[PDB]
């Protein structure tokens, strides 16, 4: 249930997250309260999840990004590899995939030993063995698209 | 440098976007002033990007995502390939790697078969072979750390 207005709401979100209200109201032609009341709802429904600022992970220290696939020990008992490894923080996401592995995360670290630590503790936390893809780059990312 | 009233800063710009230079400022220790120039020399610095709302992709209609892992088929060519599909608009990230593909792209799009045409129009466009691994569940996302 997008109608019109709300495509150009979270369009305009997505490119900037700071839009202000009159803003907002001013290009979807809207009063302001109007925008504030539509943008509630935007989040109410879980179509905004929330709202960051796009930080340079080399700027803050983690110098290294991986991808990690990881595959259950023991595929028998249900998962709760996701839950698990929620408490470690440096994995910043985490999805179930298709194929051989079950999960994909993404991970970011200082340096090389920090990566080999990391290894560790998801090995020994979820239960699962690695298969690691090293990031050497980031082109662009997160080019979120409203059709 | 990162001065950790910088990094205080960060983490609660990475956790609310529209967190206000007020409500900041008060469990920064600083001022409105203080707090507000910082701000402007984080994102002068490239040290904060950019703002933006965090999408629910399915609500706009991207039902299915995937990895794509692609490796150009001629390496007598210039490997551009990012470049060459930095104007296709459903591959919202692309990254180059150290495994068996030289890179990685997550790519969003509305059904299975609109991602067999996606694939058809990656290969043709960069020129690449294509091995695509589909996202069942997103349970965590750009969950940023600041150490
Ligand atoms: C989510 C996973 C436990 C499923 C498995 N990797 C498959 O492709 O069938």
């Amino acid at each position: 249930a997008l109608d019109d207005i709300d495509r150009i709401l979270v369009r305009e979100l997505a490119a900037d997250g700071r839009a202000t209200l009159s803003e907002l109201a001013t290009r979807a032609g809207l009063s302001v309260s109007a925008v504030q009341s539509r943008v509630r709802r935007l989040e109410s429904r879980g179509v905004v999840q929330g709202y960051s600022a796009r930080i340079n992970p080399e700027a803050v220290g983690h110098l290294l990004s991986a991808f990690v696939a990881i595959t259950p020990l023991d595929p028998s008992q249900p998962d709760d590899a996701p839950a698990r490894l929620e408490h470690i923080e440096e994995v910043e996401s985490c999805y179930s995939v298709a194929g051989e592995e079950s999960y994909v995360l993404l991970v970011r670290v200082a340096s090389a030993r920090a990566l080999e630590d990391l290894l560790q503790r998801i090995r020994t936390t979820a239960n699962v063995r690695t298969r690691s893809t090293i990031i050497l780059n980031t082109f662009y990312s997160d080019r979120q698209h409203i059709p």
